[PDB]
């Protein structure tokens, strides 16, 4: 394996040591796949379903849940005989959670798909070899082709290794790195060798790349390396050992489980030493079994209060809804998670041209020189209405029409566009419009072409379709294009020879049409064509020539500049050598310029405000560009990156100046650049590592394989939709319309989901909080318990569920937009407002056990064993002489439970209508703002009512309905609550800072 498109053909069949004409012999082979090993990308890791299920039962939470499952388990294993069958729901059921959950999160695992595994959808099955072996060609395995070994490959076929090419047996050799590097165009190939060790991919001209197709010829070579070595294996690395952090909320997830954890222990050792006195009751088991029972399905009942069973399933569906929501906004959510950590985006990373503009090019400025007459000079400028690809449009001087002929100069430019030009136009009858054959700039040029037809050769009573093509292939037949010099970014310009075909024509012969940079190209010509003659390019002019060429490009225009000119006397055609890149250059000197096209890649519509949008959002934009940065900051001006007549010395570098800034620097200069240009691969995963030594939550879009790397490794990977597939399950989120607009919509449903979703959770988790010490107060002073694990669970996944997912609702705040980018490290619950759940959690808790105590004593109902140890319940039958003249049995009794339990009820809708807003009173932000709200609350009480009275359901939950007048007492209990927040509230709103 090695660095071969630097070194020469001989060299590399020299390193290996292999014969071109031979192959390897199979000793060779044997001997190297035991020292590069198969040409294949490493295999999955493997998981199993054990794996995955165990995994499912890692988290804290959920153990804490199965351990308490079998508590119960046992607890119910101990009931007596009849007095219930019911015994076994209460466990069965929690194990039904973690069942389900665990279920969940597979069938979550199974359905997903890597990225890392898309890229073994360009590895080909089989190769073809030339191996000592065998005289003809074999077609082996893929994964058996070695470093070193020959093959050969041609049209169709999809590249197996990473191939340097030895000799192309076609005339012409094309290949589809689109994918590799983002060309969409089929470049050309050679086997000279490129000088530089540290080139760019695009570069190697010499160099197969494993994975892309060939689209025409047929070529033989020498594989450079295989598997994890070629180009497309260093990719899968970048991405294996990218690591990926967890959503702030599934951190927060884990942070509250380690506490949660903490407190329950903690208050087990408080309970128990409340209970201490007990180290002083006289020694004899009296209910020494039936006292740790009681613990016991305490601790059941303390672990269901603690934990939130309902809302990772209200999450989700959360998440799932928002989704489909932004479907409909051509943003395609992935993963649900992520819905949150877009939210918090800091920094955008956007390519430019499919997204920030839309890449539909069109000219509409050109100038050719008009008369020069020693230090004086005046150029024809003009400009070309239009800007489809379609041939409609008009050209004027000074905003006045003109017809193209007229001009010598102009029949010149524009035959150098319809004959240099390898792209065209066709006509779809279908869609009824003009579309890009080719290349997006020069199909520009083949539209130029049509709207000024030089030789007004009348075309209008023409259909659209034969319209296409029309005055180019009129061109097309005058000259005879004889060959083609490709375009090569040394020379920055590509070129073609051409001869005059009919004679009478002769004379002048053979010519060379030259396009390119204008800077590069112009420093090549000696010459200018003024009409048809000529003149020495002299420095007055070249300045004139040049001065112009910036106004196009760094005026509020941001327009495109291509150098057009003309070699008149082509060196003979025998003496150029048609197959190296390097010698082009050459051949395209000694130039008389002949004008200069500036055409448009106009921004989306829907661009100028998003752009807007995120200074108002406080979110960075930053671009990535080809254009150089002199047109680049144009560009960025235009839409709004930068100011019109704002400074942007250290706000915008180059792929190269940011090379040349040590680490420090370069460092620097990503917390302030906005405008990046002619920007190598490498470096979208650099400005992302910087991007995050920030704390920046960045996004990043791509749309190759190339991208992957960085995708993966920005906090939010945007791939385009008509980006490849490998980009795309590479990133968080897909753009259908590749419309950069489109990614701030969807930032903005990440602030509306995560607000929503923030309230709900704040909402289920301070209901959890009274759960708790209603349980604390039931076994702190030894009363009967006042609410039961079944009851609780479904008060947790049902009774609470719908308000929940009802607050994802909410109506978004106006100004969710105008407020800077979240804090991911923002605690949910914290300061005053932990204090207001410390309070509520302290009411209902107080609400919920008293209720249930009121019903004992106090109640006409219940035996009023009023100021007297209901607490000491359990010494009951044996103690009946003494303060027991009563059943010891009414301790088991539903009223008692079923009051709590609706008081719970309704306190929980009461603070399901304070959780509207975090500091709005309701007189202010009335309940009936989001209707969902209560229509939810109205199914909820009503489920509450099912439970009480259809016949099966009572007995289970240890409930019985209760009367006209206990329900009353409900209320007395309940609704204070809203008035306990609304003080609470005020408070914030008024003392505390708010
Ligand atoms: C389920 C509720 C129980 C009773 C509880 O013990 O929870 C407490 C504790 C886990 C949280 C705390 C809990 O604190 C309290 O309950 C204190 C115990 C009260 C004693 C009652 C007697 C039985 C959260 C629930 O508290 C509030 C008032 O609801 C708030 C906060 O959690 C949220 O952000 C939810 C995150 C998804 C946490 O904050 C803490 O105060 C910081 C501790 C270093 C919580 O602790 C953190 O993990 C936070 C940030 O999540
Ligand atoms: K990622």
């Amino acid at each position: 394996m090695e660095a071969a498109h630097s070194k020469s053909t001989e060299e590399c069949l020299a390193y290996f040591g292999v014969s071109e004409t031979t192959g390897l012999t199979p000793d060779q082979v044997k001997r190297h796949l035991e020292k590069y090993g198969h040409n294949e990308l490493p295999a999955e890791e493997g998981k199993s379903l054990w794996e995955l299920v165990i995994e499912q039962f890692e988290d804290l939470l959920v153990r804490i849940l199965l351990l308490a499952a079998c508590i119960s388990f046992v607890l119910a294993w101990f009931e007596e005989g009849e007095e219930t069958i019911t015994a076994f729901v209460e466990p069965f059921v929690i194990l039904l959670i973690l069942i389900a959950n665990a279920i969940v999160g597979v069938w979550q695992e199974r359905n997903a798909e890597n990225a890392i595994e898309a890229l073994k959808e360009y590895e080909p099955e089989m190769g073809k070899v030339y191996r000592a072996d065998r005289k003809s060609v074999q077609r082996i395995k893929a994964r058996d082709i070695v470093p070193g070994d020959i093959v050969e490959v041609a049209v169709g076929d999809k590249v197996p290794a990473d191939i340097r090419i030895l000799s192309i047996k076609s005339t012409t050799l094309r290949v589809d790195q689109s994918i590799l590097t983002g060309e969409s165009v089929s470049v050309i190939k050679h086997t000279e060798p490129v000088p530089d060790p540290r080139a760019v991919n695009q570069d190697k001209k010499n160099m197969l790349f494993s994975g892309t197709n060939i689209a025409a010829g047929k070529a033989l070579g020498i594989v450079a390396t295989t598997g994890v070595s070629t180009e497309i294996g260093k990719i899968r690395d970048q991405m294996a050992a990218t690591e990926q952090d967890k959503t702030p909320l599934q951190q927060k997830l884990d942070e509250f489980g380690e506490q949660l954890s903490k407190v329950i222990s903690l208050i087990c050792v408080a309970v128990w030493l409340i209970n201490i006195g007990h180290f002083n009751d006289p020694v004899h088991g009296g209910s020494w079994i039936r006292g740790a029972i009681y613990y016991f399905k305490i601790a059941v009942a303390l672990a269901v209060a603690a934990i939130p069973e309902g809302l990772p399933a209200v999450i989700t569906t959360c998440l799932a809804l928002g989704t489909r929501r932004m479907a409909k906004k051509n943003a395609i959510v992935r993963s649900l998670p992520s819905v949150e950590t877009l939210g918090c985006t800091s920094v955008i990373c956007s390519d430019k041209t499919g997204t920030l503009t839309t890449n539909q090019m069109s000219v509409c400025k050109m100038f050719i020189i008009d008369k020069v007459d020693g230090d004086f000079c005046s150029l024809n400028e003009f400009s070309i209405t239009g800007s489809t690809y379609a041939p409609e449009g008009e050209v004027l001087k000074n905003d006045k029409p003109i017809r193209s002929g007229q001009f010598d100069g102009l029949v010149e430019l524009a035959t150098i566009c319809a004959l240099c030009n390898d792209s065209s136009l066709d006509f779809n009858e279908t869609k009824g419009v003009y579309e890009k054959v080719g290349e997006a700039t020069e199909t520009a040029l083949t539209t130029l072409v049509e709207k000024m037809n030089v030789f007004n050769t009348e075309v209008r009573n023409l259909s659209k379709v034969e319209r296409a093509n029309a005055c180019n292939s009129v061109i097309r037949q005058l000259m005879k294009k004889e060959f083609t010099l490709e375009f090569s970014r040394d020379r920055k310009s590509m070129s073609v020879y051409c001869s005059p075909a009919k004679s009478s024509r002769a004379a002048v012969g053979n010519k060379m049409f030259v396009k390119g940079a204008p800077e590069g190209v112009i420093d090549r010509c000696n010459y200018v064509r003024v009409g048809t003659t000529r003149v020495p390019m002299t420095g007055p002019v070249k300045e004139k020539i040049l001065s112009v060429i910036k106004e196009w490009g760094t005026g509020r225009d941001t327009l495109r500049c291509l150098a057009l000119a003309t070699r008149d006397t082509p060196p003979k055609r025998e003496e150029m050598v048609l197959d190296d890149s390097s010698r082009f250059m050459e051949y395209e000197t000694d130039l008389t310029f002949v004008g200069v096209v500036g055409m448009l890649d106009p921004p989306r519509k829907e661009v100028m405000g998003s752009i807007q949008l995120c200074r108002d959002a406080g979110i960075r934009v930053i671009m990535i560009t080809g254009d150089n940065k002199g047109t680049a900051i144009a560009i960025c001006r235009r839409i709004g990156i930068f100011g019109e007549n704002e400074e942007v010395a250290d706000r915008a570098y180059t792929g190269r100046e940011f090379d040349d800034l040590p680490l420090a620097e370069q460092r620097e200069a990503c917390r302030r650049a906005c405008c990046f240009a002619r920007v190598e691969p490498s470096h979208k995963s650099k400005i992302v590592e910087y991007l995050q030594s920030y704390d920046e939550i960045t996004a990043m879009t791509g749309d190759g394989v190339n991208d992957a790397p960085a995708l993966k490794k920005a906090e939010i990977g945007i791939a385009m939709g008509s980006g490849t597939a490998v980009a795309k399950t590479a990133s968080e989120m897909v753009l259908a319309d590749d419309n950069f607009s489109t990614i701030v919509a969807a930032v903005e449903e990440g602030r509306a989901i995560y607000n929503n979703m923030k309230q709900f959770i704040r909402y289920l988790i301070s209901s959890n909080v009274g759960e708790v010490v209603c349980i604390f107060l039931t076994a702190a002073l030894g009363l009967p318990e006042a609410l039961i694990p079944v009851q609780l669970l479904w008060v947790n996944l049902v009774t609470d569920g719908l308000p929940a997912t009802a607050l994802g609702f909410n109506p978004p705040d106006l100004d969710i937009m105008d407020r800077p980018p979240r804090s991911p490290k923002e605690p949910l619950i914290s300061g005053w407002l932990f204090f207001r759940y410390m309070a509520i959690g302290g009411y209902v808790g107080a609400a919920t056990v008293g209720a249930a105590a009121w019903w004992f004593m106090y109640a006409e109902d219940g035996p009023g064993v009023t100021y007297h140890q209901l607490t000491h319940f359990m010494q009951c039958t044996e103690d009946h002489p003494h303060f027991e003249g009563l059943d010891c049995e009414i301790f088991e009794a539903p009223e008692p439970m079923t009051m709590a339990l609706s008081v719970l009820v309704t306190i929980e809708m009461c603070n399901a209508l304070n959780s509207l807003s975090e500091n709005q009173s309701l007189m202010r932000m009335p309940p009936w703002v989001n209707i969902w709200l209560l229509g939810s609350i109205c199914l909820s009480m009503s489920l509450h009512f099912l439970i009480l009275y259809v016949d099966p359901l009572p007995m289970i939950f240890k409930l019985k309905a209760l009367d006209l007048t206990q329900w009353l007492m409900v209320l007395k209990i309940s609704l204070p609550v809203i008035g306990l927040d609304e003080i609470l509230k005020f408070i914030a709103r008024n003392y505390l800072e708010g």
